[PDB]
C-alpha cells in the first residue's frame, strides 16, 4: 500500500490522507484543502552546514490555524525524501535574525541523510515575512501571539505535525522509532534551545551553532560598542579597527602551536597580549562604493575604545554586566559612518541593538533614531528588565534539563571564535549554568564528565558569525553535524573530537578535529599534531562574574 516511489509519494491525495487530523493538537484546525506538493528531480545542494549532494524530494505545503484567533494562518513547508531514500528521520530547521526559517538553504540537510524536513513561517503571513513585521498590533501594543509563536510555540507544533505526517505518508508503524533531530544556528540556534529546554522528547538530537539566547543581554550588548565611543568620544574609523584585529591574529597564531593564521586560542589571546602594542602601527584602506580612502596610524583613542568593548560591559561603579566578543573578532558592532559635510567619523546606531530596543521595550518601531542620554547604566536597566520581562519567552536560558536528559536526549552546541555577532563566551556560560544546575554536588571535572556524557560544546578556531572567516580562510568549520549527531543517537559514535573540514583556500577539502570543551586544543611537533588539553588559567578566561546583576544570569 504504502507509495514506493517519489513520483507515487507526491501527490495531494496521498498527502492529505496522511495529515494527522484537526484537533490531533487541541486547538490546532489543519486545513486539508490547502495541501500542495511538487517534485524536485536532481537539485545540486551545497551549504557550509552539510556537504554537496544532488537530492530528489517531494516539496510539500499546507496551512493551519489556532482555533478562536481571528485571521490566524501558519504555513508549514516539508521536503519529503523518496520512499527508497526516507530513513526513519525527522528535521526540524530554524531562522535567522528575526525570521524562524530559513527558506531552501536548511532543508536540503535533512533530505540528503533521509529526513523528512520542515520549517514553519511561524504564522507571519508568509515564509518571507518576519516575527519582526508582525511583532506589534499598534504602536505601544505587542501580538502576545507572534511573541509566543516566534519564542517557542512554532517549533513545538512543526514538530508535532510533522513528525506525525513523516508516521503515517511512509506506513511506518506506532513501534517503528523515528528519529528526530534540529539543526539551526544563530536565531536557528536559539529555536533550538527553545524546545530542548521544555519538550524533553521533542528530538532525540538538537545541532544548535552560536545561539541568539540571553536574549535581554543579547540584543542590548549589541549597543555596547557605540555607547563606548559615545562615552569616550571617539568614533573609530573602521580602518583602525581592522588593522587592531589584524595585528591580533598576527600576535596570537602561534600561541595554539600551529602557525597557519588561524587563532584557535582566543583565551591565551585575551590573557597574554596587550593591543596597546599596536599604537602607532600604520593602516590603509582603500575607498569603497560608499566610504572614502582611510589611513593613518592606530591611535592611544583607537586602542582605549578597543580595550573597552574588548573588556565587555560595566557600570557606572566599575561592576560587570556582561562580555564582549573574543579577541580577533571583528568590530562590527562599533562600525561608524563617514559623514561628507563635516569631513568626520560618527556614530552609527547597531541594527540588531536598536531594534530589541524599538520592538520589544518600546514597542513602537524596528530603528532607534537616537542614543541621547543612553548610558553604560542605561544599558545595564535593559538588560536586568527584560531578563524579568522575556524570562518565560526569548530569554532562553532555562538551564534545567532534567526532562531531555532523562528522554536521552543528545545536543552538539558549537561556536566560532572570531564571532562578531554573538560573544563565543556566551556559550560556555550556558554549558557551565546547565553543569551546575543538574550536577550541583559534584566537582568540576565529575559534573563536566557527566554532562559531557549528552551535551558537547565545541568553539571553532577562526571562525566568524555561523560561518567561515574570509580573514582566517585555513580555519576550519564543522560541516558533518548531521551525520556526527546520526552516528551518536542511532550508532553509538560518541564525537570525542567533532569533525571539521576546511572549506577556503590553500588547504580546501582537509580534515580537522575540534576539542570538546573544558578541553583546548595545543598543536605539537612543529604543527603537525593536535591534542586536546585541560588548562585551568585558559578555563577561568572564559568565566564571568557578573556581579552588577543580583539575579543569577544562566
Ligand atoms: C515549494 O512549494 C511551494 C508551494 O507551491 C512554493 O511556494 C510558492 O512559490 C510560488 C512561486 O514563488 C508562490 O507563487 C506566487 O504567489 C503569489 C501570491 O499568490 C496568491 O495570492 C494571489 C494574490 O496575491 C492570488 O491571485 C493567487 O491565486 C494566490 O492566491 C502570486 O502573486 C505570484 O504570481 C505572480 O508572479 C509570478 C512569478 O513567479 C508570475 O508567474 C505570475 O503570473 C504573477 O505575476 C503578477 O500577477 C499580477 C499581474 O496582473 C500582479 O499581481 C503582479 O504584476 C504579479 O507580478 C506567484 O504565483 C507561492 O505563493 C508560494 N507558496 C507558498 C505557500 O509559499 C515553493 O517555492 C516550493 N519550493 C521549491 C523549492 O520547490
Ligand atoms: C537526474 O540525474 C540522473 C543521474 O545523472 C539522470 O539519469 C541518468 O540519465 C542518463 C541519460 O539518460 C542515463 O544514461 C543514466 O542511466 C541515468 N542514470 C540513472 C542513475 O538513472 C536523470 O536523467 C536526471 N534527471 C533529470 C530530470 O535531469
Ligand atoms: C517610542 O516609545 C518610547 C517609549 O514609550 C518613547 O520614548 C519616550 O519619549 C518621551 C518623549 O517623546 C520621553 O519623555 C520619555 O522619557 C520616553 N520614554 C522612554 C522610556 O524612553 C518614544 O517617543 C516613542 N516613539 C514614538 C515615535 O512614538
Ligand atoms: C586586514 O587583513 C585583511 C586580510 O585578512 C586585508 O584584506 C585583504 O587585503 C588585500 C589588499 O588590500 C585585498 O586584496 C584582499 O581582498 C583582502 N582580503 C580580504 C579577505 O578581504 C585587509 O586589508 C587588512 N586590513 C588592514 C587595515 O590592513
Ligand atoms: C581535571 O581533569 C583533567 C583531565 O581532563 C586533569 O588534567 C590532567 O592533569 C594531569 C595532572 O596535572 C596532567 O598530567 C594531564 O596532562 C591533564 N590532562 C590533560 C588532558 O590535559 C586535571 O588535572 C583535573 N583537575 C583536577 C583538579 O583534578
Ligand atoms: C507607529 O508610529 C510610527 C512612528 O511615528 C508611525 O510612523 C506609524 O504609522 C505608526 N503606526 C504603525 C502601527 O505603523
Ligand atoms: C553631517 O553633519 C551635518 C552637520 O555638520 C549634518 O547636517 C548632516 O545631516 C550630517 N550627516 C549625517 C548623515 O548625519
Ligand atoms: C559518505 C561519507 O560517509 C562518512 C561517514 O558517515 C558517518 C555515518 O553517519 C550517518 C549517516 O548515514
Ligand atoms: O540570527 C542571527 O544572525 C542573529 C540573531 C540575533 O537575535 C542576534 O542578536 C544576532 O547577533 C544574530
Ligand atoms: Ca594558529
Ligand atoms: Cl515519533
Ligand atoms: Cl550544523
Ligand atoms: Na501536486
Ligand atoms: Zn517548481
Ligand atoms: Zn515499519
Ligand atoms: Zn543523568
Ligand atoms: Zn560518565
Amino acid at each position: 500500500a504504502t507509495p514506493s516511489t517519489l513520483a507515487e509519494l507526491c501527490t495531494d491525495s496521498i498527502v492529505k490522507a496522511a495529515l494527522p487530523p484537526s484537533e490531533f493538537i487541541q486547538g490546532i484546525t489543519i486545513d486539508s484543502d490547502s495541501v500542495t506538493t511538487e517534485v524536485v528531480t536532481n537539485s545540486s545542494v551545497s551549504s557550509e552546514f552539510y556537504p554537496s549532494a544532488t537530492i530528489n524530494y517531494c516539496n510539500v505545503t499546507f496551512a493551519y490555524s489556532h482555533d478562536g484567533i481571528d485571521g490566524d494562518q501558519v504555513l508549514l513547508e516539508i521536503w519529503l525524501p523518496a520512499p527508497t531514500d526516507f530513513q526513519n528521520r525527522w528535521l526540524s530547521t530554524g531562522g535567522g535574525g528575526y525570521a524562524i526559517n530559513s527558506g531552501d538553504q536548511s532543508l536540503p540537510g535533512g533530505v540528503m541523510y533521509g529526513a523528512a524536513s520542515g520549517m514553519t513561517d511561524g504564522g507571519f503571513g508568509g515564509f518571507s515575512n518576519n516575527a519582526d513585521t508582525a511583532m506589534l498590533l499598534a504602536n505601544g501594543t505587542l501580538d502576545y501571539e507572534t511573541l509566543y509563536m516566534f519564542a517557542y510555540k512554532a517549533h513545538r507544533e512543526l514538530s508535532l505535525i510533522g513528525k506525525a505526517l513523516t508516521r503515517n505518508v511512509y506506513g511506518m508503524s506506532d513501534s517503528d522509532k523515528l528519529y528526530a533531530y534540529y539543526q539551526g544556528c544563530s536565531e536557528g540556534g536559539r529555536e533550538g534551545w527553545s524546545q530542548v529546554q521544555r519538550f524533553g522528547d521533542e528530538w532525540d538530537g538538537a545541532i544548535i551553532g552560536a545561539p541568539a539566547f540571553r536574549w535581554s543581554f543579547q540584543q542590548t550588548q549589541h549597543l555596547y560598542s557605540n555607547v563606548v565611543e559615545k562615552t569616550l568620544d571617539y568614533y573609530p574609523p573602521p580602518c583602525e579597527l581592522d588593522k587592531i584585529v589584524n595585528e591580533t591574529i598576527a600576535a596570537c597564531d602561534a600561541m595554539d602551536g600551529k602557525v597557519d593564521w588561524v587563532v584557535a586560542r582566543t583565551d591565551l589571546c585575551l590573557l597574554d597580549f596587550d593591543i596597546s602594542t599596536i599604537e602607532g602601527k600604520p593602516y590603509s584602506c582603500a575607498a569603497s562604493r560608499g566610504t572614502p580612502a582611510q589611513n593613518g596610524t592606530v591611535s592611544a583613542k583607537g586602542i582605549e575604545v578597543a580595550k573597552t568593548i574588548i573588556n565587555g560591559l560595566h557600570d557606572s561603579q566599575g561592576r560587570r554586566v556582561y562580555f564582549s566578543y573574543q579577541p580577533t573578532a571583528a568590530f562590527d558592532d562599533a562600525e561608524t559612518q563617514y559623514n561628507s559635510t563635516t569631513g568626520q567619523w560618527g556614530l552609527d546606531i547597531d541594527q540588531l541593538g536598536g531594534e530589541y530596543i524599538a520592538l520589544l521595550v518600546d514597542k513602537n518601531g524596528t530603528t532607534l533614531d537616537s542614543l541621547d542620554g543612553v548610558t553604560y547604566d542605561t544599558l545595564k536597566d535593559w538588560m536586568i528588565s527584560g531578563l524579568q520581562e522575556y524570562y518565560s519567552t526569548l530569554q532562553t536560558t532555562w538551564p534545567d534539563l532534567t526532562p531531555f536528559h532523562e528522554a536521552g536526549g543528545k545536543v552538539i552546541h558549537f561556536h566560532g571564535d572570531a564571532d562578531f555577532s554573538i560573544p563565543t563566551a556566551a556559550s560556555i556560560r550556558y554549558w557551565e549554568s546547565v553543569r551546575s544546575i543538574m550536577y550541583p554536588n559534584q566537582d568540576y571535572n565529575s559534573s563536566a564528565e557527566a554532562l559531557n556524557e549528552w551535551y558537547r560544546l565545541y568553539t571553532v578556531p577562526g571562525a566568524g558569525h555561523c560561518a567561515t572567516n574570509d580573514a582566517m580562510p585555513n580555519g576550519p568549520f564543522p560541516q558533518t553535524n548531521m551525520a556526527v549527531m546520526i552516528d551518536w543517537v542511532e550508532n553509538g559514535v560518541v564525537p570525542t573530537t567533532l569533525n571539521a573540514t576546511v572549506l577556503q583556500g590553500e588547504n580546501e577539502g582537509q580534515n580537522q578535529q575540534l576539542c570538546a570543551w573544558p578541553l583546548r586544543p595545543l598543536w605539537t611537533n612543529n604543527g603537525t599534531t593536535m591534542e586536546c588539553v585541560y588548562n585551568q588559567r585558559s578555563i577561568d578566561s572564559w568565566h564571568y562574574d557578573l556581579d552588577a546583576v543580583p539575579m543569577p544570569v544562566y
